[PDB]
């Protein structure tokens, strides 16, 4: 009980600092080419709001823990993970387009493909939810969920990446961290829930700060006056 709550606190600590940083990042002036980074940072702040509501609920609920509340995290993830995948797409497009691109052009051109990515991701979460609530066995959950995880990342890779080390860092860091949620699924309640508490820091709040640093680095001259 204790170590779950201590990790929830650590996660909440990073979330609050990250939220403050992201808010200031909204007000950094941007050059034409970098406009989409503020768009990304709005959608990472939306993810934070959903994140936080879950954590507050969690630390209140963990006072009188009578049952296994791991499955409640899916009501978070079913909302946050598609948003996270879209921002990843927008960040890859930013990194990889020679001309300035904005999320509207992306969304109007790619909405069908984006729906396939989010459908694959929804199936991953659905299979996890069925396993996490014991409606299918753990082995079927890990194989079915991993299949869809791989499909989601494959679709992302073949459409939006380029073959270079900046892409590999962003893609494979994300891929590994997401896979580690599947790894956590294998563990008993307390250890599982602790891992998810620390994984959220990496999957959400390190991303936001990264985007913040990219914005600051791109705009520092424009900012300074
Ligand atoms: C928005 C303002 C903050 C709300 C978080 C309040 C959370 C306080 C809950 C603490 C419960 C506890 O003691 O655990
Ligand atoms: C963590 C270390 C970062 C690795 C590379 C990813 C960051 C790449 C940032 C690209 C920003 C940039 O150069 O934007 C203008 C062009 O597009
Ligand atoms: C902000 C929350 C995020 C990024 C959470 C993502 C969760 C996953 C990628 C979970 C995936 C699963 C597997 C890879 C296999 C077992 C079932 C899941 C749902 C735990
Ligand atoms: C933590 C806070 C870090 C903020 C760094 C950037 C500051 C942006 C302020 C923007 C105000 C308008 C500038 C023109
Ligand atoms: C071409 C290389 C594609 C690499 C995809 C990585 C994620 C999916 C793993 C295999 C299904
Ligand atoms: C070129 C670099 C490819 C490295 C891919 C494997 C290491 C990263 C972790 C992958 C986790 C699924
Ligand atoms: C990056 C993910 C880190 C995962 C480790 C979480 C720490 C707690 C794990 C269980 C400890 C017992």
């Amino acid at each position: 009980m204790d170590n779950i709550i201590m990790t929830a606190y650590i996660s909440i600590f990073v979330q609050i600092i990250t939220a403050i940083i992201s808010v200031y990042g909204l007000f950094i002036p941007l050059n034409f080419k970098d406009i989409i980074l503020r768009e990304i940072l709005i959608l990472e702040l939306i993810v934070q709001i959903i994140e936080f509501i879950f954590y507050i609920w969690l630390i209140i609920t963990l006072q009188s823990i009578n049952e296994d509340i791991t499955y409640v995290r899916y009501f978070d993830w079913v909302l946050t993970t598609p948003v996270m995948l879209l921002t990843t797409v927008y960040f890859f497009e930013y990194m990889n387009s020679d001309d300035g691109i904005r999320k509207k052009e992306i969304n109007d051109r790619d909405y069908v493909y984006l729906f396939y990515i989010c459908l694959s991701n929804f199936f991953m979460l659905l299979i996890g939810y069925l396993g996490e609530t014991k409606q299918i066995n753990k082995m079927l959950t890990l194989f079915g969920g991993s299949f869809f995880l791989f499909l989601t990342f494959y679709l992302l890779y073949v459409k939006y990446t380029k073959e270079n080390w900046m892409n590999y860092i962003v893609f494979y860091f994300m891929f590994l961290v997401w896979f580690l949620y599947g790894f956590a699924f294998m563990f008993p309640f307390s250890i599982k829930n602790q891992m998810y508490n620390i994984l959220d820091i990496v999957s959400k709040n390190i991303y936001s700060i990264f985007i913040f640093i990219v914005i600051l680095n791109q705009s520092y001259k424009l900012l300074l006056e």
